[PDB]
């Protein structure tokens, strides 16, 4: 762990939590549990949550990973944003076989429901649907959209809202970094004709994965994603090739900038972990040291 928490002092700017991505598999080695105790305030399991370890056979839920992390962050006073609940990736064979909508809509409320409820007042937020566009703005056609139809999104969002009130309810997505972007201008759009429509619908989450030089981009689209008028918007997976603080700072001031931004989740904690580690795109480098752009962080926060 660093010195100083970002999670500190992001909080006394005003925001809620500065976190990071992270599991069983992380929590028992190296000093992961150690930084994170130290210098985040939120955290959001990397994989225990998806849908093929918590439902990898029909009706025979495996919550073993999920509740490890969840009781570690209450007892260590961190918070837990779940994900994610509907989502074409790591996705069960025997799901996505089902062409019924009876099925597969039960099948879908059952895992959400199954879910929220056990970890009902525990849980922060929660991605309920997860990268359900295109990258020119339509639907991405999953096995959801094809045989549920347009109306599985509702559908998702209604039954998280009955399952656990308490929770904010997010619709995560990537390439939501540009204000020019199809996607980003698309996912505007069709939220608030969804929140229009009652769809209880709390917050757009981009998971800003980008690329060197992306950063600025940011400065803008997060004031349009949040003009979309749900409560919250977060940075939810960043990571950026090359770790440049330009880039990190950048971000975090798109954030500081915009009200309903509540925070900041990077997706995991030593560059070796990351699911592109040869970019080396964290904060903590290979030796659990913390990089310039940890540091760039905490003094443009000071």
């Amino acid at each position: 762990q660093a010195a100083q928490s970002v999670d500190q002092l992001i909080k006394a700017r005003g925001k809620v939590y500065f976190g990071v991505a992270t599991d069983q598999n992380r929590l028992t080695t190296g000093k992961n549990a150690a930084i994170i105790q130290a210098d985040f305030g939120q955290v959001t399991p990397e994989n225990s949550m998806k849908w093929d370890a918590t439902e990898p056979s029909q009706g025979n839920f495996n919550f073993a990973g999920a509740d490890y992390l969840v009781n570690w962050a209450q007892q260590n006073g961190k918070l837990i944003r779940g994900h994610t609940l509907v989502w074409h990736s790591q996705l069960p064979s025997w799901v996505s076989s089902i062409t019924d909508k009876n099925t597969l809509t039960n099948v879908m409320k059952n895992h959400i429901t199954t879910l929220m409820t056990r970890y009902k007042g525990k849980i922060r937020a929660w991605d309920v649907v997860n990268e359900a566009f295109n990258e020119d703005g339509s639907l991405r056609q999953t096995v959801f959209l094809n045989v549920i139809g347009e109306d599985y999104i509702p559908i998702a969002f209604q039954t998280a809202r009955a399952a656990d009130p308490n929770a904010k309810l997010y619709i995560n997505d990537y390439n939501l970094d540009s204000a020019s972007y199809p996607k980003t201008q698309a996912i505007v759009n069709r939220v608030k004709q969804w929140r229009a429509a009652g769809v209880p619908i709390d917050g757009i989450g981009s998971q800003t994965h980008l690329s060197a030089g992306q950063g600025a981009g940011v400065l803008q689209a997060l004031p349009l994603l949040a003009s979309a008028g749900t409560p919250e918007v977060a940075i939810t997976e960043l990571d950026v090739a090359g770790a440049s603080p330009t880039d990190y700072v950048n971000v975090v001031n798109a954030c500081l900038n915009v009200q309903s931004c509540v925070g900041i989740t990077v997706w995991g904690v030593a560059d070796p972990d990351s699911w592109r580690a040869s970019t080396t795109p964290l904060l903590f480098d290979g030796n659990f040291n913390p990089k310039p752009a940890y540091n760039a962080i905490v003094q443009d926060l000071q």
